[PDB]
């Protein structure tokens, strides 16, 4: 959405983790990439290096105003209000095997890696708790969500 909001840009960085691959929308086409939006009045270049495997000369060869990509969020710039992203990253980091902290489930794993069991989740009985049913809704509309992302992501290297 066209406005930028420092908090708004704020709210992404801390909700995103450098490395997320997230759904975008190419908007338009400059000679040294393409810019696709993230979310409302997120908006990143795609630098041409950074779209395709393959040698590159025009942003046109790779993808089209209206296209949707998966893309990498490769760096955050607050200050100039600025979003880094790549297509051909986002691509080299793909794996058949889901992985769900790439894909929104970041902050369900610890600095080491660990995977953290959602609240209300009880690991030992493996079961969800009584009395935790709308935290339960909200983590499988997440999980969901983030496969959801994984699914277009195949769909992305299928083509």
């Amino acid at each position: 959405g066209e406005n930028l909001y420092f908090q708004h840009m704020r709210h992404f960085a801390r909700t995103h983790a450098i490395g997320q691959i997230v759904p975008g929308k190419v908007t338009k086409l400059v000679p040294f990439g393409a810019f696709v939006r993230v979310e409302e009045g997120i908006e990143g270049l795609v630098h041409i290096s950074e779209l395709a495997e393959r040698h590159v000369e025009v942003p046109d060869q790779v993808v089209a105003v209206g296209d949707d990509a998966m893309v990498k969020v490769i760096d955050i710039d607050l200050e100039r209000r600025r979003i880094s992203l790549s297509l051909k990253q986002a691509n080299e980091d793909y794996t058949e095997e889901f992985d769900p902290a790439k894909y929104g489930m970041a902050d369900s794993y610890d600095e080491q890696g660990n995977y953290i069991f959602p609240e209300g989740f009880d690991a030992e009985t493996n079961e969800w708790l009584e009395g935790f049913e709308k935290q339960r809704a909200e983590w499988e509309a997440r999980y969901a969500e983030a496969e959801r992302r994984h699914k277009m992501h195949t769909a992305q290297m299928e083509k």
